[PDB]
């Protein structure tokens, strides 16, 4: 590695990529932000990755809570930190003041806790320290220059006794200055932000890591869930474009669309379905999975738009037993309202469903569902995630898209969710005498050769039937055509007088 | 209740921004839904003749069935019809018919077979030589069979 | 924040009536509806033909037209 | 045929049964005199109109 600094490894999933190797030795970080934001469990984090895993004593400095409750609160993870300061790995110093104290200590104690902390890293043999709301103690009555110079005594003794610390900061406004004093941002080697924006009454966590003295790193604010195993980061721009691609084709459940196809969709390759409300892009889908399930390869469908008991109501309705798919474990149907989270939530619920049951074909029907509400970039980037997480895990996904106006629709997506896909199926409402008729194309495919036609089909209980184009006729995409004839009587089948037979016999 | 029908979301749908409204749809949709509550749910197109979306909130996905009224221009007169645009479980009829109302009610006729862009509001009347042919006049190759 | 566990993240609704704070988790209730095969009459028979047979027991009807189509009728 | 003539039309009436033509109308000293519909017109309510004048069934 050509970075001039060494780094420590935090192993929090997602952080070490975001500062290109985790935090600078012997040196400090200010984790700073609002209040819930993750800063208590970022910095204990950071030390039980280092007992769990490097086998390095850590010390955690706590000022307001109790040890007790450092203790109590970390089983929400799973995690005994008991057993670890009782082996003698981890040594909690509580420096929290007394429930019935008096008032004024905040220098020589941070002469008489610098001594302190000395102690506890030669004892325990620490090599990594956490420092849990340093601001609290200069919360008894100090300024800015007062400030600046006990953090750094702090700051700098730790440095020179070889420490790798981390030290937690807060702050009132989620984007004005990084920590309340506007002095602490200077006086750190490394600089890590967690903000919780609300926005549109949803809450959104990022970690930014601001400045890190000696190396670069990435650069901005990531989005990042903390769940039942701590913090978990999505460096979605450090997703890079090595994916793999196979010339393999797979069947999509459908027939005559696989002929259309060129021979059936390729394995790797993000396929879009984009047709008016009504159309039958749900049906595709239904039909995608069933066929992954008549090959015994699993199939994981996350539906946003219908409960789990209808899109078993029409899935039989056209055939295909749904129940029976669930049972012999080859499909799995997720279901969820885009309002029941973030796409942050999202994007990772799907991630991990895709762990868990290591599919071979995903469906995530209507992503316009998901569009709902969040901004154009902020689903673009969502696009980006479960297109690209597909694509490198050889998953062949099956996208679908509700255009917002049936017929007349100009553009494939209102998102431009368009370079972001290898193959459209593109379906929409014909007008042809007094009556609302489907018709279905195959718009784009980027290795196969696939049919030019706009095709004509029919929903029936068997599913779609694919018949043929309406080709004695204009205007066809405006969704109302005008029927022009240098034919139509012309062969196929003439032969008049008598040629049908009736329910007796033929 | 075992229906419910609230006449225009449209008009609850006043002043509030979308996404508020969209909450308000995802609530009284799926509280019916759960409760197994049968919903009409009204919406007035803010366009007569033209509207090229169902729904201009763009709820028309948490639906399962959508019903489509809308005027058609048809000689000088301002006549009614309606289609079953989509239903989720059923097959459904994907005629636009034309309709009556009268002290009766509704009167469903039938679909405007002969002609065209009936969806934008102005049809094209277009029969000119209908479902025959242009051998109306049969050509003539049947000047034999009667005889004497 | 809740120090030690799990909880909603955001805002929710909620309405202070004749029995106190009442709270809307719009973003809790989930997607497991009932869903049967059951019919019911429109009070339109040729409607109820065009639809199939009716509209289902368990479904959402939407109406949209423009003002002087009919709605309120249906 | 280049000239700005009116119409006017009973869009809708909650109660009652109203007429559904688009009916041409003139303007005098004696007020508002409701004329006839442009039966043999399209696109009518678009405002310009084209007459169909066709050639009724050809014989
Ligand atoms: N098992 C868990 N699953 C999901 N979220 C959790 C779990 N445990 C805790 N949390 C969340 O993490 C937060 C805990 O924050 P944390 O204790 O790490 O420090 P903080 O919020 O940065 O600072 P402060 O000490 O001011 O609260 C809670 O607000 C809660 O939402
Ligand atoms: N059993 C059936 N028999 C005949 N036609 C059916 C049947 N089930 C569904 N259909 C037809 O298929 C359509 C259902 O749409 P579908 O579930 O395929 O998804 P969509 O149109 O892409 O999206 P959305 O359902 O959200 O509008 C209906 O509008 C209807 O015309
Ligand atoms: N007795 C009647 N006879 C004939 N036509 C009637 C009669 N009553 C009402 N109508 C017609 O039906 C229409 C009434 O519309 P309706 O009350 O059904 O609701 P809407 O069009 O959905 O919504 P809104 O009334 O707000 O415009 C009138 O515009 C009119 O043309
Ligand atoms: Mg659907
Ligand atoms: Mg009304």
């Amino acid at each position: 590695e050509h970075q001039a600094i060494a780094k420590m490894r935090t192993m929090i999933e997602g952080f070490d990529d975001i500062s290109h190797g985790g935090l600078p030795i012997g040196r400090s970080t200010l984790v700073s932000g609002t209040s819930g934001t993750g800063k208590t469990l970022f910095s204990i984090q950071f030390l039980y990755n280092g007992i769990i895993e490097f086998d390095e004593p850590g010390v955690f400095v706590t000022f307001e809570e109790t040890p007790q409750d450092i203790i109590k609160n970390a089983r929400s993870f799973g995690w005994d930190l008991a057993k670890l300061v009782d082996e003698g790995k981890l040594f909690i110093l509580d420096a929290s003041p007394d429930p019935e104290g008096q008032e004024v200590v905040g220098g020589f104690d941070l002469s008489a806790l610098i001594e302190r902390i000395n102690y506890a890293i030669q004892k325990y043999r620490a090599r990594r320290v956490s420092i849990d709301s340093v601001t609290s103690v200069f919360q008894q009555y100090d300024a800015s220059s007062v400030v600046r110079r006990e953090l750094f005594r702090l700051v700098a003794r730790l440095k020179q006794i070889g420490a790798t610390t981390v030290m937690t900061t807060e702050r009132i406004e989620e984007y004005g200055p990084i920590a309340r004093y506007g002095v602490e941002e200077f006086v750190s080697d490394n600089v890590v932000i967690l903000r919780n924006v609300l926005e549109g009454e949803r809450r959104r966590r990022t970690l930014e890591i601001l400045k890190l003295r000696g190396t670069s790193h990435m650069k901005g604010e990531y989005p990042f869930t903390i769940t039942d195993h701590g913090i978990n980061i999505f460096p979605l721009g450090a997703m890079r474009l090595t994916q793999r691609s196979s010339n393999v084709r797979v069947s999509s459940g459908v027939v005559r669309l696989d002929e259309m196809c060129g021979g059936g969709f390729f394995k790797d390759s993000i396929i879009l379905a984009t047709g008016a409300t009504g159309t039958g892009k749900t049906l595709l889908v239904s039909r995608f999975v069933e066929n992954a399930c008549a090959n015994k390869e699993r199939a994981i469908l996350f539906a946003y738009e219908e409960s789990r008991a209808q899109l078993l109501r029409n899935a039989y309705s056209w055939g295909m037993d749904f129940e029976e798919m669930e049972r012999q474990n080859l499909l799995k149907i997720v279901c969820a309202y885009p309002e029941s989270a973030g796409l942050e939530d999202h994007l990772q619920i799907i991630k991990s469903e895709i762990n868990d049951f290591k599919p071979a074909r995903i469906a995530i029907d209507s992503l316009s569902a998901l569009a709902r509400g969040v901004s154009n970039n902020a689903f673009r980037q969502f696009v980006i995630g479960v297109t690209g997480y597909a694509k490198q895990e050889e998953i062949t996904g099956l996208f679908t898209n509700t255009s917002d106006q049936f017929m007349g629709a100009h553009s494939i997506a209102d998102s431009h969710i368009s370079a972001i896909t290898d193959t459209i199926i593109l379906l929409q409402y014909v007008e042809i005498r007094g009556e609302m008729s489907r018709a279905i194309n195959v718009f784009k495919m980027r290795g196969s050769w696939h049919d030019k036609a706009i095709r004509e089909f029919m929903i029936s209980d068997k599913g779609p039937d694919i018949k043929d184009s309406f080709r004695n006729f204009e205007r066809i995409i405006s969704g109302s055509p005008t029927r022009i004839t240098v034919d139509e009587k012309s062969e196929l089948s003439r032969i008049v007088r008598g040629v049908q037979e009736k329910g007796p016999e033929s």
